[PDB]
Parts: structure tokens; C-alpha cells; sequence
């Protein structure tokens, strides 16, 4: 390839007594608003990169699992009294009331055979799937029906969470998080949120936010985002790469969905073709400077750990034909 190539044009290792086994060093910034998927992009550095989720590392997040659970099908649960929706079975009422008392008298999140047969009942009454199907009207966990649907398998008594169940988490992040790992002899450094001696930047974009935030929306405050960002003076000679992630979901939401919800003046047919490609050219066009900076776009799902490996070795060569003249070694 064009960057094995071009990366074999350096000498400044040769300058170095050891240069090399000098380290190259790589910045990279995650940014985006939140649950757009940065703290997802850090695990599958993790996993990718460095040594997997043990046995005893999936353990961890068990609790975590089971608090998502129970946010999640309370939140559809309390939804239905402000959208005005009943149960399909009447005696699912019960079944609700008990989840508030199961939840109520717990310490942290936690399953029981109880709790998942109340759950499961709720999960499968189509008024609860008739809320759920409108959860673009109040704010509900993106993984709901991913852990909701595999209901069953997480409630079972010896139950260890799987790298997906792990991925799927949503942990809430406060202050700077910082991460290393080595790929393709690149040092990366990277920080999940300005700095200046940034490489790169990778922006991230919640494509199933379209319709959501209703009460400008989630997708208008991304690009406002965003447009600072790209043309900050500080982000010049920084790549600017733009992952516009949940395509799972937006696949899916599309054909249900009309785009003009976010963006009233789009004309184009609603499908998952012609709504992500203008989407992307909202994005892109959005930098002010068309003839000196270059935007990087890559349709992402966070959480598939093949997609998000084959798009970083995508970054990583932008990267080194890009950047490597101002990364320096130590
Ligand atoms: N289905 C799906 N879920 C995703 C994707 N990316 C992130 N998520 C989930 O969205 C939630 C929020 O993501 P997170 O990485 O914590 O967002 P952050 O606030 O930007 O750090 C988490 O539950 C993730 O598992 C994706 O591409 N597809």
C-alpha cells in the first residue's frame, strides 16, 4: 500500500541512537455529543487492539447489565401513562406495579427468576410494543431491546456477561478518560472528551438521532458541534475524521421514520441509501475551508467489532499518509 510506502520515505529515526525502537506517537481525540458512541469506540481499542474482555472483566459489568434492563423497560413502562397507551392484556398492570416495587426495595440493578418473568411479560404485551415503537417521543436506552430481547440468557443464575453484552452498556462518563495501544508500530494516545497538538480528531455522530430530542434537535446540535470543531484553527493540520455511527439502528429506524422530521426541506426517497449519503453531506458541508481541509467520513457501528476494526485500519492509513511528519518519537 500508498502508506507502507510513503511511511518508509521518514529518516528521522536515524537521528536517534535507538531509533528503531523509538515510539511513534499518535494523538487522537474522540469527540461528539453524548451517547453518540465514543466510550463504545474506546472498548473496541481494548478488545482490538489490546487483550480482551476476561472472564472476570465481563463479571464486572453484570450489575451494569441489569441496571440498563430495568431503566429501560421502566422507561417504556412509564411512557405508556404520558402517551396514554394500555396494555394489551390487562393484567400486565400488575405485572408493572410489580416492577416499581421490585426496583423500588433494591439496592443496585440485580435480576431474579421474579423479575425476569415480570419483565418478559411486560417486554411481550403489544402495548408495551406499542410504546416501545414510539420511543422517538421520550428517551429510552438505545441497547433496550438488544437486553430486553436476550432477556431469557441474561437472567439465568450463572449468567456471564459476553463482550457484545459488555459493548452494549451504557456507563455514564465524567471528566477526560485517556487510553493507549499500539497498532501497525503507532503509539496511540487516545482521549475521550480541544488540544492542540491533536493528530486527529474522530467525531462521532449518532445517525438514529434523527428524530429524537424532540422538546433544534439531537442532529442539529451535532452539526453545530461539529462545525465548530472542524473549523477551529487549532484542528488545521489535525485529520478530521467523521464516524457516523448507530447505522445499525438508523438502518432500521429509516424505514419507519421520515428524515424531513430533522431535516424539513429534504426531498429525497426515505431509505437508508439516500437519507445517510444527505446526511453526510449536511456534515461535510460544514467546512468552511472546501480546498484545504479534507473530512474523512466512515459509516460506523459502534458496537460491531469487525466494523469498527475495519474502519480504524482505514483511519490509521489516513493517519500515515497525513500526519506522521508532525508525530513525533520518543
Ligand atoms: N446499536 C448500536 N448501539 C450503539 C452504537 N454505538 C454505541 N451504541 C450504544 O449507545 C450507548 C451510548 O454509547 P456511548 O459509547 O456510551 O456514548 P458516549 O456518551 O458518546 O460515550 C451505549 O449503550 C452503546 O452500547 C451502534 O453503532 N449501534
Amino acid at each position: 500500500d500508498k502508506a507502507a510506502v510513503e511511511r518508509s520515505k521518514m529518516i528521522d529515526r536515524n537521528l536517534r541512537e535507538d531509533g528503531e525502537k523509538a515510539a511513534r506517537e499518535v494523538k487522537l481525540l474522540l469527540l461528539g455529543a453524548g451517547e453518540s458512541g465514543k466510550s463504545t469506540i474506546v472498548k473496541q481499542m481494548k478488545i482490538i487492539h489490546e487483550a480482551g474482555y476476561s472472564e472476570e472483566e465481563c463479571k464486572q459489568y453484570k450489575a451494569v447489565v441489569y441496571s440498563n434492563t430495568i431503566q429501560s423497560i421502566i422507561a417504556i413502562i412509564r411512557a405508556m401513562g404520558r402517551l396514554k397507551i394500555d396494555f394489551g392484556d390487562a393484567a400486565r398492570a400488575d405485572d408493572a406495579r410489580q416492577l416499581f416495587v421490585l426496583a423500588g426495595a433494591a439496592e443496585e440493578g440485580f435480576m431474579t427468576a421474579e423479575l425476569a418473568g415480570v419483565i418478559k411479560r411486560l417486554w411481550k404485551d403489544s402495548g408495551v410494543q406499542a410504546c416501545f415503537n414510539r420511543s422517538r417521543e421520550y428517551q429510552l436506552n438505545d441497547s433496550a431491546a438488544y437486553y430486553l430481547n436476550d432477556l431469557d440468557r441474561i437472567a439465568q443464575p450463572n449468567y456471564i456477561p459476553t463482550q457484545q453484552d459488555v459493548l452494549r452498556t451504557r456507563v455514564k462518563t465524567t471528566g477526560i478518560v485517556e487510553t493507549h495501544f499500539t497498532f501497525k508500530d503507532l503509539h496511540f494516545k487516545m482521549f475521550d472528551v480541544c488540544f492542540e497538538g491533536v493528530t486527529a480528531i474522530i467525531f462521532c455522530v449518532a445517525l438514529s438521532d434523527y428524530d429524537l430530542v424532540l422538546a433544534m434537535n439531537r442532529m442539529h446540535e451535532s452539526m453545530k458541534l461539529f462545525d465548530s470543531i472542524c473549523n477551529n484553527k487549532w484542528f488545521t493540520d489535525t485529520s478530521i475524521i467523521l464516524f457516523l455511527n448507530k447505522k445499525d439502528l438508523f438502518e432500521e429506524k429509516i424505514k419507519k421514520s421520515p428524515l424531513t422530521i430533522c431535516y424539513p426541506e429534504y426531498a429525497g426517497s426515505n431509505t437508508y441509501e439516500e437519507a445517510a449519503a444527505y446526511i453526510q453531506c449536511q456534515f461535510e458541508d460544514l467546512n468552511k475551508r472546501k480546498d484545504t481541509k479534507e473530512i474523512y467520513t466512515h459509516f460506523t457501528c459502534a458496537t460491531d467489532t469487525k466494523n469498527v476494526q475495519f474502519v480504524f485500519d482505514a483511519v490509521t492509513d489516513v493517519i500515515i499518509l497525513n500526519n506522521l511528519k508532525d508525530c513525533g518519537l520518543f
